[PDB]
């Protein structure tokens, strides 16, 4: 048997724009249960990132003053994005085109999938990737990185750029004189992946590179195999500096690294 997935049960009578996917945040949707189960995961994830998270991340979530009790009002925490870095959330209805995606981080606003998962989700879109907006340097990257979405579909390169932002917007770690710490916003609002990715010896942790995070396949239904770690957000920024046109076009015929493998010229941390 097929049955309907969350995100067609959420929507059930709402509707998206056809070609941004955007909708007005259904605030009349949200349960005393979904208040609840935020507050629930917003709880554990604060008793768990301390020393864990970088500290930008934890600012910002304050700064932004996102809700502890309930699910953040999208209009409210939009007029402290905006005042620091001119950046907003827009609400989707969950997985949108990619296109349409870029064309968003291109313009700085933010995509968050709108529904909360039952005791991704607006837990993870909110809570895991919004606080870094209200720095100036990930921000940036962020806007440069959706710039780049046109040439990258034109050349057929999207799957290449979607390797860099799930090694660094998602799950990347950054190194500081007070040890790891960690910035990507699916370790970030995960349950156990923030212990595992500082605290274990399984996984890989290597120094950021560009061509080789972009020729390095990943999975998504198991904790990662590498993470790749950066000394500062300024480190993406500069990376999205020159040209990815002739990188896409060697890294097409090239084979990709595995999820767990590690390259002659990592830097091994
Ligand atoms: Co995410």
């Amino acid at each position: 048997f097929v049955v309907p997935d969350i995100t067609t049960r959420k929507n059930v009578g709402l509707s998206h724009d056809a070609n941004d996917f955007t909708l007005p945040q259904p605030l009349d949707r949200y349960s005393a249960e979904d208040h609840a189960t935020w507050a629930t995961l917003y709880q554990r994830q604060c008793k768990l990132l301390p020393g864990r998270a970088c500290d930008e991340f934890l600012e910002g979530l304050e700064r932004l003053e996102v809700d502890a009790d309930r699910v953040p009002d999208f209009n409210k925490l939009n007029e402290k994005l905006m005042a620091a870095t001119g950046w907003k959330i827009v609400a989707v209805p969950g997985l949108i085109p990619d296109d349409v995606f870029f064309e968003h981080l291109a313009n700085r606003r933010f995509p968050v999938t709108w529904w909360l998962r039952e005791p991704p989700d607006v837990f993870h879109a909110l809570f895991g990737h919004v606080p870094l907006l209200i720095n100036p340097v990930f921000a940036d990257y962020l806007e440069a990185y959706g710039k780049g979405g046109v040439k990258a579909k034109a050349l057929g390169a999207l799957p290449m750029l979607a390797r860099l932002y799930w090694y660094t917007v998602e799950f990347g770690l950054i190194n500081t004189p007070a040890g790891m710490r960690i910035y990507g916003a699916g370790i970030l609002s995960s349950k156990s992946e923030s212990i595992y990715c500082l605290d274990s010896a399984s996984p890989n942790r290597v120094g950021f590179d560009l061509m080789r995070i972009m020729n390095t396949r990943y999975r998504i239904d198991t904790f990662q195999k590498t993470y790749f770690v950066i000394d500062s957000f300024k480190q993406l920024f500069d990376a999205t500096a020159p040209d990815f046109a002739p990188l896409y076009l060697q890294l097409a015929d090239a084979q990709p690294w595995g999820a767990g493998d590690i390259a002659p010229d990592d830097l091994v941390l």
